């Protein structure tokens, strides 16, 4: 084939070998890849239960359990395109602004090379430096799976950058197109009598958990696809969209959430869209249980990888 | 506008502050409040896996994650009515009858002041002294979420007070109207071929787990609303109604239970009933996993708080 | 009416007593029982995450929670037939072939006595020696719940015996009738774009997780029954069929799985079939969380026991 | 020598077999044994963190790791005398007074048969009913390893029976001889500014943690042997004597404790005394980490078994 | 005493009541107290494994186990002086400088009122704003128990503030007298071929783990007392001085440490010094096991409280 | 200063980067290195509690906390010699003899290149193939830290290869000189009166735990050095030598063991000896607690590395 390949499991047992994403070779140069698997070990944007800085290491670890071919779509992503583990974006645990700069820097090297990034957080603030690099020319659409909109304004006085502000920033900076943004799974007590105010004024489509239950998977999918249409789309997967039973290891859980099953069905349903990048954020190992949330992370990573592979091929 | 409010999360982070229910101020006088949040740290009635005496503390802890406004109903409970943390009902861990007296004494003051109690257990026996305080004037109706009927007679072999007997006592003492009692979620193997002896003979509506699946949420909700009518009604939520996946921290789990999502749907559907009190019972921290069951309790508590707040508002 | 009985829970509490299956007496002679509860503490067939050798002990422990009478069917299994704990099948943790030899040996003694076996694993390889003893005369039909087909050929060279090959082996050896085999819950990424090859060629009905969801419980059930028919049938239950939310303590978890509730419904729907034995495999205590998987295992064990008790009852 | 033996580890691996104490056969008749291994699954005496009721079960489990011969003394207890698992003493989890009565009942049957008990608690109150059976003829001496004196008077009013009063009761009842009591390891903040008042009035030798440190093992032992002399002596080992690092699974930890090493040395040095019984109490699985404390419990149990075996052989 | 007192355990069980340090009443005004118990829930200075922001809440929880009187020195701190829970110092989880400013501001009020602070972190950076409030008039002496000197210069560029720089800052700012600073337990691999460069150059007495082992407790103590003399001294206790076995719940563990016992002996031996404040830092619940480190923290707090109370009593 | 270096911690934080031993670069060619860090993830030799196959991945993860310079000895191993991560020796989870051949194959290539191996298991059986490669020309001496002598003969019939036989095999194969072999820490009950036969009859120096305590660290060190002399010597460090308090994550724990501190003092005292290689074995993640034992493994690995670096430097 000649593409980078995972360590062969008929030969090296899955517990063995240096833990890389999907057991792929490590790369330093983004031009060597069509899809780059990237860690963003960064949780400076976390105002309560931190720990998502350990997400990437543990996702790497549990991705050992992933196999080469998707059993539904039959996509063999490593055969389709050049995929590899591109390491961790530079992070500064003590300096939020420095991290923001340096992560953007890293991502514009990735974008300049033409690689589609598949990223593991890190809390949800990580998605902003990524959009800063990927949405310069044209604004992005987005399918966003989350318990929270992450479109708040300020925290603890007037700090504009937290894991709860990234999509407001991205919209203000013109990186995210709100008319092509759909959010799925929003739930839990809120600060305000009309929380979806910013959302409604700029026209974000918010499918709350309760609307997702009313609609069902198919109708929700039809509505997500309708919102993003034909244009360049990013997929942001916050593991907190899932119920705590499936994703305990997360900073801001809200009970009464999506099932793993349902998340796989929704992601699988995005086949054919022009996906320009994706992430899996908020995996927090210090609140995780037997690496349950790290495994969810790894699997959802692979689900997204398969579709990114197809978009990277189409884009070539 | 002058009601007790949670600590301001724009000022004081959720990991900070001495931990009270919902970050509310502590109160000793129930006349200061319309809805009172009360712990009953008591498990003297547990015949197997104990630890529910630690429930109220961990629920307080995890309730730090609750916010001011319900996202569906828009109810802002601390603006509608005055809510506060009344601390723990006094408990004697070595003397069961002394606990029964003292817990009731506490609830007697709460009832005299006209305050609706919202309680956290404690095993299910804690509901009895509450009913003894709350049901003397007219027998209460009840919506009861549980895996068990808790209507047994005697254990080992002349003891009338366990977590399995509170509602038999309540019916015998004329405090609980069985003809206005609905039990939802009952499941798990039983001791003898006829479990439902007492339950059927006094006319309790028992919606077993199986019937609840046949029925679905909306029809169950309508049957529960039919049974309790326009009369004064108590809501008892036993976390063991949930599947262990959502609530592992409980003494007597039975697999194949309710989802947190389903529980929220069913409790929200109780809107508008004449609710005179409610509790969340059987959270047992020594069997809990990373505060999961404590978070469930805290959230279900917030769900009940909203409905209780509306009742207390209608009374004023 | 002189049948072996569980310890009397109205006199001896569930935390007390030597842990045997279902708190029953221990037996060493299979002819003394119609249904024998057997542990197969064996995981030499495991290629990655091991630990199922500890399964039977923890299932013994957690089976303390089971009661005497099924609450839906009203089957009192210990009244219907003679049930007991037959101990553990002989295992050599260090010699795979010797274990196969000895496990088969033990199971032919069980078979020669007309005792129906209900077995707790152990990884899925355990089912092969059992099959070699139960299917010498006439091949078995099977209802198989798993995340994996376990019909692979070879591993790490020319090794034909792992937890992923037992049903391929059983079919080749004429012990399992593929035309009377249905498999339910298969999911997760695979090694090749053509995985169901062996299954499609010999005619195994494979119901993947995706098809189970499209089908629903009742239609899945009718299909399962259509496949096995009136003939002699084994039920093999691998806990990894369950979403890791319900069964974390297993070696090869795959997300987006079956709920505990669904498994109960599906197993309960096998009533009336000519069931000649069953097993519950792949419970791995070292990856379990507070015995949840061991509890699930004990419960499924009770569910199967009821059905088997009905089968043993019919014969005389 | 025709004496009961553990399952053969050279043949049956340690993860296998029904979990009895030391993998010994189970007995019903005390007269069949010279040393009886007994569980007392009782924690009605616990006023704060409970769970010791599950102690005997988890100790049975982890005793699977024990071997047949002591590596220092070379005592082979099963060769010397007849040892077996006598099951659990009857317990009433709801009724304290009924428990005391039924446990005594069980122990006087054990005593009437000339059988030396080796008991696993259960909280410390469990030793009282044992002393009530064993202390009738001559009052007993004791070497007692604990963080607390367990010689308090009343709790929560006029309650004379908790895990903190057994030894005061036993002295008042003339079952324990204070002049022949030595207590080793006492430490931790106290309620009373003069806590040791009772112990000093009746002449109990109290070697506090601080004094044990100054004395060292050899000299502490000389002093413990002096106190108990040649008379009949019980050993009561409370795991909370150990530092929480070695025994986390206990209800009332006090840091800065004894090491497992030190405890082994101290018990080993009691060889040659007339030991008429022993217990290991306060193992609390709900607060345990990976069965650490259960293992400690099982090992100390074996340490004592060897000594009790020598005393039993001496008498016969 | 008329002094504030812990909840009466003879009446109120230790698992009940809204949890405060040592079960004392909650205070808002530092002039009401002679020793103030304060939480600094702050870990913005943490460069790797964080979580210490949850320290104060869990130390509060586990301090429920503390009793009224020290069992060795016989000091009863609450009878000696007025002690209370002052709550948490204000903390900004996003703005490091804003926290430094606000924490100091809180301690300024505390110091102005003549109140002696006993603090629970939070990571070690938290000691800097404390020193900033306490060491302006005259520089402080210090006994510092730690695995690390915390006298490094810069991190990740020129960030002057981390858990590893605070004492470097305090010396530079004239708040700490290096000549009256002694550090005990220092150990672990270092970044650079010469580490104690700064510490030796300004003349801090550094007693590495190895020297403490050679010296022994008494001789270590005599050296520490020689260093601090008769002048005003602060005691800063980093739980990571302890072996991971005694304190697993900490961010930067180094194996082969001090035991709880040794730590208690070293603190007890500080009796009679002019102690003006103390802290217990680096308790990190997300890495803790069953609250082990919280309990150590709570107990070391009590050890420190007893001596602080005597100092405050001398002054009065 | 052209040697391989760990990721720069002033630039790249410890939670970031692909997890290699000590965050060194990954090598594939042994000839590139003077000291080779190797994982041997193999537990086929385990007769009871397995999981050591996961040892090397977790030790890699936690080795992230190691720094560049030994604080006592001042050895900067990466400046001294060329050190790197050689990956994992090949392993067949299902085939013991093939693992034996293939692991030896790998170490043969390592030995041919002049590279000193520093290895992480895997269970203690992993040392045999290592010795088979390193001990042909002349037999090795050994310092061996363990709770067990690992010189048993056969298990479960005649299987000559388990984690309890490696040194029996190595001695019989002329690879280990028993007259230059010292074992330290041996303890715990034994299977029969005469297991120890082999070790004494061939003259291994066996320093039991009891004797180690009698001798003390310094005299144990003197005796270990006397046994090995100036000849080529291997160090085999089994984490089960440590008390379970310090090393919970291990398959066959024996309470009453060495402390982390003692182990460090002992290994550090091996400076100057002709060390030809070392290993750290029996780290078993499925039994570890928050990675405690992996961290111990990582530190002991660093301690050993520093000494190995000196040996490599002298040869060159
Ligand atoms: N929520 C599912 C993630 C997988 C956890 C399984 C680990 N045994
Ligand atoms: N299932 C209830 C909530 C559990 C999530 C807790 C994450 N720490
Ligand atoms: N105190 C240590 C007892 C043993 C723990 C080892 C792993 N279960
Ligand atoms: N001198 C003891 C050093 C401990 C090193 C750090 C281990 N994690
Ligand atoms: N190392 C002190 C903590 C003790 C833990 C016991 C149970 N929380």
């Amino acid at each position: 084939n000649d593409h980078p390949q995972p360590l062969d499991a008929a030969e090296i047992p899955r517990f063995a070998g240096i833990p890389t994403f999907m057991r792929l070779p490590a790369f330093t140069d983004p031009a060597a890849l069509q899809v780059g698997l990237i860690g963003v070990p960064w949780d400076g944007g976390t105002t309560n239960r931190a720990g998502a800085r350990h997400g990437p290491r543990e996702v790497r670890n549990l991705s050992s359990l992933m196999r080469k071919v998707h059993h539904v779509s039959r996509i063999a992503p490593y055969d389709l395109v050049r995929v590899g583990d591109l390491g961790d974006a530079p992070v500064n645990p003590i300096d939020l602004l420095d991290s923001l700069r340096r992560i953007e820097g890293f991502y514009r090297q990735v974008h300049a090379a033409g690689t589609l990034p598949l990223s593991v957080g890190g809390d949800h603030l990580v998605t902003l430096p990524i959009f800063r690099a990927l949405g310069r020319e044209r604004p992005l659409g987005m399918v966003h799976f989350d318990a929270h909109s992450d479109t708040n304004d300020r925290y603890f006085g007037d700090n504009p950058y937290t894991h709860g502000t990234p999509f407001r920033r991205a919209i203000e900076e013109g990186l995210l197109d709100p008319l092509r943004t759909v959010q799925i799974g929003i739930r839990g007590s809120v600060y305000s009598p009309d929380d979806d105010a910013f959302a409604r004024e700029c026209g974000i489509r918010v499918i709350h958990m309760e609307e997702f239950v009313e609609l069902g998977v198919e109708a929700t999918l039809a509505e997500a696809r309708r919102v993003v249409g034909a244009g360049p789309t990013y997929v942001s997967f916050d593991v907190d969209v899932l119920d705590p039973a499936f994703a305990p290891g997360t900073g801001t859980p809200e009970i009464g959430g999506m099932t793993s099953l349902q998340a796989q069905q929704l992601v699988r349903g995005l086949r054919g869209l022009d996906l320009v990048g994706a992430d899996v954020v908020e995996v927090s190992p210090p609140f995780d249980v037997g690496g349950a949330t790290a495994l969810v992370g790894a699997t959802m990573m692979f689900e997204l990888l398969c579709l990114l592979a197809e978009s990277a091929a189409r884009s070539a």
